[PDB]
């Protein structure tokens, strides 16, 4: 009544002139694109949108040490190369573990790094790999830890910042012609403030509590918001088990958003999908389906549908 379509022709001004995404009601449903990089959990994938990570963005992950915040970015990693996608990972950290990447389902004999001796030269290396355009996704681990040549050869500025903010510049372009996805890592409090506006996707991650099982605890519970999101709605949150050794538990996602769907019913202690039992607690709905794959695979396309997520 002259008023909505005062207001459709303005955001459709704004979203000619400054991209999809620079303006949208919170309600508002998220258009699925082509494809996108899966997160290894189903909440985590509702929660951003369009079923993953998007491909051709600046990605930043951040939170606490022991947050999980690695984790969900090799996750990211292994669904990359199992779609028969090139992996990077630039580490200026030093600690990865390969036995435990290997365990969330990495390719790590395939899996290029570099282990560079300055800010400049990590950033740089990731802008050639970017490049080439054979990437799928880079992972930088991590942001703090990226320092200026000239603080490495002892010669004060705020430059890291400045250093970010030249290689983002240069290297939103070659991502978004290339199709591959970067992942920065940051821990919480000098660049992270570059990567807070060229980012379009930002997650905080937390540790909410450690999962018990009797004397020893098996895993942690994990939230994560979407403080920033550029292809859907953001402020979305998302919990989930990282198990240890094991990584992000599907099967647990699964039965979570299986109840809050209400494809899976729930008695008190018994787990029902479809007339049948699942198991009794958690933990045995969690086993009965890592041990029967099939009906977990019919539980996650049914909760995408119902959803609207599509390949």
């Amino acid at each position: 009544p002259d008023r909505e379509k005062a207001l459709e022709l303005a955001v459709a001004q704004i979203e000619k002139s400054y991209g999809k995404g620079s303006v949208m009601r919170l309600g508002d449903e998220a258009r699925q694109p082509i494809s996108v990089i899966p997160t290894g959990s189903i909440a985590l994938d509702v929660a951003l949108g369009i079923g993953g990570l998007p491909r051709g963005r600046v990605i930043e992950i951040y939170g606490p040490e022991s947050s999980g915040k690695t984790t969900v970015a090799l996750h990211a990693v292994a669904n990359a190369q199992a779609a028969g996608g090139v992996a990077a990972f630039i580490d200026a950290e030093h600690a990865l573990d390969p036995d435990y990447a290997k365990k969330l389902g990495v390719d790590t004999d395939s899996l290029l790094v570099s282990q560079p001796d300055t800010g400049e030269q990590a950033l740089e290396i990731a802008d050639m790999l970017i490049r080439s355009g054979a990437l799928d996704i880079v992972v930088i681990d991590s942001v703090a830890a990226l320092v200026p040549r000239a603080e490495l050869e002892g010669e004060h500025v705020g430059l890291q910042a400045r250093l970010m903010s030249q290689a983002l510049r240069k290297m939103t372009g070659a991502l978004n012609n290339s199709g591959t996805t970067a992942i920065f890592i940051n821990q919480l409090r000098t660049g992270g403030k570059a990567l807070k506006f060229y980012a379009s996707v930002r997650m905080d991650v937390r540790r909410v509590e450690t999962l018990k099982d009797g004397t020893n605890a098996v895993g942690n519970r994990t939230r994560v918001k979407v403080v920033k999101n550029k292809c859907s709605p953001p402020f979305k949150q998302a919990e989930f088990d990282i198990l240890y050794g094991k990584g992000i538990s599907r099967e647990g996602s699964l039965i979570d958003m299986g109840v809050d769907q209400g494809l899976i019913r729930k008695s008190g202690a018994w787990f029902t999908y479809e007339g049948e039992q699942l198991g009794q607690g958690k933990e045995n709905a969690r086993n009965f389906l890592v041990e029967n794959a099939d009906v977990a695979d019919e539980i996650e396309k049914k909760i995408k549908e119902k959803l609207g997520i599509g390949a």
